[PDB]
This record gives C-alpha cells, structure tokens and sequence, in this order.
C-alpha cells in the first residue's frame, strides 16, 4: 500500500508505507472524521510482546537470530508462568525512545533518539518515587541547559498496585478559586490544587505557587512532597523594549514535564513515567498566558500597550499576542534557559519528517496539534500534509487517578 | 447513534445526529486519519435514488413530506429520468439545493449567511459570450458599489459529459502571474499556469503586478473563449496602513470580490460543472495567505525591512510582527473604502454561534477544523477550542479536475 503526502509550498511529495503497521483505531471512519477531537491478559499479552521483540531485533539487525528466538521463547515462558514479563534494560530504552518517535502530536520528535532513560522499576515507595523524580528534575534542568529525559516506575501488574503521579506535570502553578467567583493562579489546576489542600498541603495562595508532588506507589494512597526549591528553575518574563512589562508580574517554569501519561511497551503498561524536554515559545506565551481558560492576560498587555481595544478589527489581540511571545522567548534566552520558537521547531519537524519518510517510510503526525496556535500559515508545517495513525510502543492518556483510586 | 462535541474554552457539549445522513466517504479509515489532506457521466439507475433523496429533503423542509405534490413530483422526475436519462430541477428546488450546498460546505466559516444567497438561473445559457454576459451581471449585482451580496450563477447541468460548461479561471477575478526567464515570478505565482493558457489563447498580458486576468469561458463543451471583465465592474482596494505612511508605497492593492469559479455543484444527483459563487473576504485570506504565503506575493521581507525589526534571528518574531500589521492594513483599507470585509475574530465568533444553532435545529454542522481555524492567531479565536465533526452531505460543492487537463479540443 502507498499513500501520498504533498507539501503545497514546495510541491514535495512523500510516500507513506509505515501506516500499514498501524494497529489501533483513530476514532475516524469512512463516514466521519474526528481529527479535531481531543481524545476519541496472557493470550492478549504474548502477541504484543512478540510484535515488540521482533521490532527490537529487527532494529539491531538480528531479526531471526538465535538471540531473537531465545528471548522470544524466554518471554513466552515467562508470560506463561507469571502472567507478564520484564523488559531487559536495552529493550526498555528502545521502547521509550520509540514511544516518543511515535507521538504523532509531538513537533519536537527530531530529538527522539537523544533521550535519557532512568530505570526506576526497582522503586517501591512514594518517598522512593520522590528521590527519583528529584534526580530527574535536576538532570534535565541542568542549570538552564535542558536535557530530555524520562523516569520509568514499576509496570502495572493487577492494576490494584498501580504507580501514579497525580500531577499532570512535575512542575505547575497552583490554582485557587475564590468566593469572588474569579480564579487565582492557574485555572487549569483548580481541581488538583484542591486535592492537595484536602490532603494537607498548605497553599500559599499566590499567583504562581509551585504545586507539591502527590505520588502514589504500589497502589497505596498518594503522599505529598515539595520539590526542592533550588531544583525548580523559573524565568521572570520581561520585554526587550517595554520596560513596563516586568510590572506585569509574570514568570514561568523552564522544565515542561508531562507526568500523567501512560507508556506502553510490548503490551506492558507503565502508569507512571514522567518525561521532560523543553518548551516551544507559543506553549507558554500563547496558550498558557492568553487562553481565555488560563492566565488570560490579553486585556492587560493590550491596555498597557495603549491600543484601540474598541473594535476587533484593530487586531489589538493579535498585536498583544505577538509582543507577549517576544517577551517569553526573550526572557528564557537571557537567562540562558533552553527554549525553541515556533519557526525553528516547525522547520525542524519538517526535516525530521522528511528523514522519517526515507528511513522509516513514514511519520504519523496530528496536524491539528503540530501547527502552532499562532502564525500558523507562516510555519512550514501548515502547508505540509500529514497522515495520522497509532504505532506502539506509545504514550497514551489515562483516567485522572482521583477519578479511579480505591482509597 | 449520538456523537459528542466539546468546546474546551466554555465546556459546552453538543450532540450530533446529522452525521447519520452522511453518504460519501471522507478518505479516512479506522486505521488512518487524512483530515489534513487537501483533496482525498452518471448512470440512470444511480440517478433516481439520488433525486428521490433530494426531493424528499426539499419537501420535508417546506413541511410537505408525503403530500400529493411530493409524490407527483417524485413520479414526474422518475418518469423523466426514465425517458431522458436526466431531469430538470424546478426553480424552487435549484435555489434550495444551492443554499444547501453552501450550508453543507464543511470548510466554510461564513455559513452563518447560508440562507441569504441570491441565485441566478443561467440554465438557458448556450454560448461563451452568453456566459460572459451572465458573469458580468453577477459581478455587478454582487459587488454593489462596495456593499457585497452573496450570489451564485448556475449554468447548464452536465449531460453526457462532452457538452460541459466550464469557467477556466479559478475565481472570476484574479491577478495574473508571469514567470520570467530570471527565474522569479511577477504577479501571482498561483496563477502562472492559467495566465500562460490565456496568453497562449490570445490574451495580451500587460505584464504588470496586479493585472486582472481575462475570463476564459467554455460553453456546451466547445473550446473556451476570452473576455475582459468591464474595468468599471472590478472594484479594487489599494492597501495602506493606518499609521505607516510608507505602507502605501509598497504598491499593494487587491480586488474586493472573492468569487470561486472552478468547483462543481451537485444537486439531486445532477452535476453543475460551471456555477461561480461569491460572497466576501475574511481579512486573513488576503492579509496572511495571498500576501505572506511564500508561494504568493511573499511580502514579509519588505514589510519587515521597512519596519526595521531584528531580522537576524527568528526568535525576535519579526515575521509574526510584520504579519499582524499587514493584516491591520487590509482590514483598514477595506473599511475606509466601505468595501465589505470581516476579520478572523468576528467571523469565527459568528461561526461558533451559527454552529450551535445548526446543532439545535439540524442536529449537526459538519466542519473541517483544519480549514475553519484562521491561518494566524489560531488559538485566540473560539473555533480553535471547538471540537468538530467532518462528514459530507449533499447537495454539495466538490472539486473537479482543471479543465485544461481534460478538455477535448476542437
Ligand atoms: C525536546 C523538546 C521537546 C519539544 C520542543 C516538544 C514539543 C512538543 C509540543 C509543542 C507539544 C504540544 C504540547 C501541548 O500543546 O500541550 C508536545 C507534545 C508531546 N510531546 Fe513533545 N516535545 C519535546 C520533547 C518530548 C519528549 C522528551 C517526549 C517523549 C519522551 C515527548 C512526548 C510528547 C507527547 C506524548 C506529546 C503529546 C502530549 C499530549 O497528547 O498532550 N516530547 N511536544
Ligand atoms: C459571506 C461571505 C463568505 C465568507 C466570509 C466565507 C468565508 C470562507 C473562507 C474564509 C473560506 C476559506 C477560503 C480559503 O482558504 O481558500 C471559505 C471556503 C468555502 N466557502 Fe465560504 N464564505 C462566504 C461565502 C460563501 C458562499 C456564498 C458560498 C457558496 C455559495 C461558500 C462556499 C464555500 C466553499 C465551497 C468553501 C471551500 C472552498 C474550497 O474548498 O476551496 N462560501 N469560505
Ligand atoms: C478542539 C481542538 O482539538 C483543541 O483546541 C486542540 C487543537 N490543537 C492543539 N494543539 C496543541 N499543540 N495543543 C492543544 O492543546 C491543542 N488543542
Ligand atoms: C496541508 C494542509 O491541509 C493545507 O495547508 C490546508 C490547511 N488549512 C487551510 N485552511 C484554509 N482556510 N485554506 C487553506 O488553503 C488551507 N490549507
Ligand atoms: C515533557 C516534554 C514535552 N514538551 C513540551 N514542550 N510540552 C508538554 C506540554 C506542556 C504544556 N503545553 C505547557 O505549556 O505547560
Ligand atoms: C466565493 C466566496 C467564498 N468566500 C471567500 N471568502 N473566499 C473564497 C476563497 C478566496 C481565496 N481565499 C482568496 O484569497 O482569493
Ligand atoms: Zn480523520
């Protein structure tokens, strides 16, 4: 099978054959596309394991070898008597780097292979989980020069001894809903912040309060911990020309670390696998700062810019939005903290994508997510057609822990 | 069957039941999504069900489903197809279909105006000159001295596919593109090929930067012909900035009437290969794509340079900065000349409203997110945060091969 993909800005056409190895569903059918929808056992386990192992050995150029077969049999036997199996270190690294390589919503996959993997499978407690996480945060932050990483905790067994990190990200500001009706801090975390207070945390009720980690180990009740403040690198936001900007009182954290997702390798599930890399400007300046549902800072910034906010046709929101992002990129670069803008990031992804086609025969990509939330059509990925499909190993969403935990 | 669509900025949830009446394919499977792909002679036995389908709709809409009138027509059409292999739509039905083809345009963010559409029955047309007259009347009614009106002119429906009527230009009004030996491209790159066909056909290009192309009309399947739209009929707008008095010196202007002319309109199985339609522009179309697309007028460098911004490193966002101003200029100029135009903020907000309405009244509103969301400031418009369901419903506007790649010259 061959599927064509054209870039209408360079006319370059690529052929996709990788989609043939697609396994899971998309949510779409022949009668309806759901492209813009946020989120649509022993016998089960062995095929998946086999599939994975074949992939691995095929990648190392030992497909069929005795080694291959031995492992193939070893795993089989193991699943036969234990109802599961453990991944050799090498396969875990591959498994992880590849779940990334397949993240159809990640624009920065050009860096997929350069990933630091921390095997946290020997962990057994929340305190243990806390030591690991602290080590991960430190390695990755690296004094401003970020490095990609992921710490993987014990894999699921019976689902009743699940390891979970209740935060959505290792680092995020608390959200407090006032009687006033408004919301202080990050609206997006209002619920979680509540659960922290409810568990004991003592909220400083500030605008940018670094939430506490709520770690759950072996299925037991989650415990709270405070990331060592000296480990949380933050950048104060200032404009390269608006000296009044700094008076906005804006700051953000430099380490983006998604922690609420689930990593699947060879049929195995890792309900706790925090991973970090680095930010693309717009993430903070466009979505976090300007989304109506977040810090919603357009009004202010505009006012302080003295623009005709009387009529929408003045594009005051557009003018402000560009300035707010200049500031973000400016700040980070000035404090020498890693960060990439939407122009570089997207250009990169195009090269990567081009490489992925020649080397792998494709690159699953979710356009709705790859294209930045600003200046869309002036980034090359806008004019780039993309095919979306799911490949394992993979990163998946999973129910919020509080909505499923048997206390 | 019920499908839920959520808006993550308001938490509003809508239920789609209209997708159930979806007919055609999307290009998507359960295994692969092609949402971001540009574009993934009927028999007589195929025709009737379609006609029946259509007629049932039409009548169900006027609250006359099953009536005698309903049945007679159903029988009348069946009989006609039986003896002629096709069938003429009654005036009332043609209007219904056109309005609904637009109503179903999943890629249209301006569908809130779907019902307010002027239909021009050009089915009695028979020659290129004839089409020329018709198109002039359409341009004039539509422009309306600057206060634009939606309209569509419908020419003879296809029959044997050898007597097709076609409008070769993609939009009734468009600037010519000329490729120079230099390697560069003068005017609109997007039209280079079509411009050539025009010159090759007899047109005498002024070889300027904003030359209004000539119409190339094909009637009854005969070779296309040339015509110049009456200048006094082509309303144009010179672009200038509300604060940059050096802007005007950029030498930019654009036509006020956006009028697509290369699509095909399907009503009750019948195919209309020539059905030019026009409405009005959303700023970003000109301001972002036509001016700033790399493969278009590519004016970012200039606007940036004259704005004197740091173009050394991308992280200074000079492009983002220049673009906004350029869009400011387009909206400004158009408002100054009292030429209808809408900004991406107003248009998208309206669409959300129209979309919600459509769910309550119709039970869905097929929409292509990849196309609805503006090419700039994407997330600060409501539609970005809006989930959408894409599916095809007829009547409809479809794409069709370029006529120069299919015509059997005489
Ligand atoms: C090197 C720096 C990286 C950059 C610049 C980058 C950039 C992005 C961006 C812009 C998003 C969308 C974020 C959002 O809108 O919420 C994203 C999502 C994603 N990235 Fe990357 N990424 C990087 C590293 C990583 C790493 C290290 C992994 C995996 C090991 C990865 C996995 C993902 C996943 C799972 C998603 C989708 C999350 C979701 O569905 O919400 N990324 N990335
Ligand atoms: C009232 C003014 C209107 C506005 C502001 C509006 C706006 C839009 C915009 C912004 C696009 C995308 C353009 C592009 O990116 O190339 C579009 C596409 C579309 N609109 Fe509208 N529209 C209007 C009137 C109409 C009318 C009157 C019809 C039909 C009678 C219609 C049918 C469609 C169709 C068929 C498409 C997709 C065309 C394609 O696939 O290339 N629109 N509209
Ligand atoms: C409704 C729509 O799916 C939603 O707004 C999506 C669109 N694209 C996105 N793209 C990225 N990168 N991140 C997001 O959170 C979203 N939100
Ligand atoms: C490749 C991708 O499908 C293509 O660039 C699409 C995206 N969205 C669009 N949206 C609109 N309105 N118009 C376009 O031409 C496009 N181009
Ligand atoms: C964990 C590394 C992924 N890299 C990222 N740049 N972002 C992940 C999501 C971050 C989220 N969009 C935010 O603004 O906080
Ligand atoms: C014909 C009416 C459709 N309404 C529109 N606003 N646009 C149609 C496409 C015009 C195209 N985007 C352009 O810039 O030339
Ligand atoms: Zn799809």
């Amino acid at each position: 099978r061959f599927l064509k993909v054209k870039n209408w800005e360079t006319d370059v056409v690529l052929t996709d054959t990788l989609h043939l190895k697609s396994t899971l569903e998309t949510g779409c059918t022949e009668h309806i596309c759901m492209g813009s929808i946020m989120l649509p056992t022993k016998d089960q386990l062995f095929p998946l394991a086999k599939e994975f192992l074949d992939q691995y050995y095929s990648s190392i150029k030992r497909f069929g070898s005795k080694a291959h077969m031995d492992r193939l049999e070893e795993v089989n036997k193991e699943i036969e008597s234990t109802s599961t199996y453990q991944l050799k270190d090498t396969e875990l690294i591959y498994g992880a780097k590849h779940a990334w390589r397949n993240a159809s919503r990640c624009v920065g996959r050009i860096q997929w292979s350069k990933l630091q993997v921390f095997d946290a499978r020997d962990c057994t407690t929340a305190h243990g989980m806390f030591n690991y996480i602290c080590n991960h945060v430190k390695y990755a932050t690296n004094k401003g020069n970020l490095r990609s990483a992921i710490t993987i905790f014990p894999q699921r067994t019976d689902g009743k001894h699940d390891f979970r990190v209740w935060n959505s990200q290792l680092i995020r500001y608390a959200g407090y809903k006032q009687p006033d009706g408004s919301t202080l801090g990050d609206p997006a975390n209002v619920q979680f912040t509540e659960i922290c207070i409810q568990q004991g945390w003592k909220a400083p009720r500030g605008r940018f309060d670094v939430l506490p980690l709520l770690l759950q180990a072996n299925g037991n009740d989650p415990e709270l911990f405070q990331i060592p403040p000296e480990l949380v690198l933050e950048v104060p936001i200032r404009h390269p020309k608006f000296d009044w900007f700094k008076d906005l009182g804006l700051k953000w954290y430099g380490l983006p670390a998604v922690s609420n997702m689930l990593l699947e390798i060879g049929g195995l599930e890792f309900s706790a696998c925090p991973f970090s890399g680095w930010y693309m400007g717009t993430e903070i300046g466009v979505r976090d700062y300007c989304d109506n549902s977040r810090y919603n800072i357009l009004e202010e910034v505009a006012k302080k810019m003295d623009l005709d906010m009387r009529k929408t046709s003045s594009l005051w929101k557009d003018q402000a939005l560009v300035e707010i992002n200049i500031a973000v990129l400016y700040s980070f670069q000035s404090d020498k903290v890693t960060i990439v803008d939407h122009h570089s990031a997207t250009e990169s992804f195009i090269k990567h994508m081009e490489n992925e086609y020649r080397c792998r025969g494709g690159c699953p990509a979710d356009w709705v997510w790859i294209v930045p939330p600003m200046s869309g059509s002036i980034t090359p990925v806008f004019h780039q057609e993309m095919l979306n499909y799911r490949l394992t190993p993979s990163f998946e969403y999973q129910p919020d822990p509080w909505n499923t935990h048997v206390w």
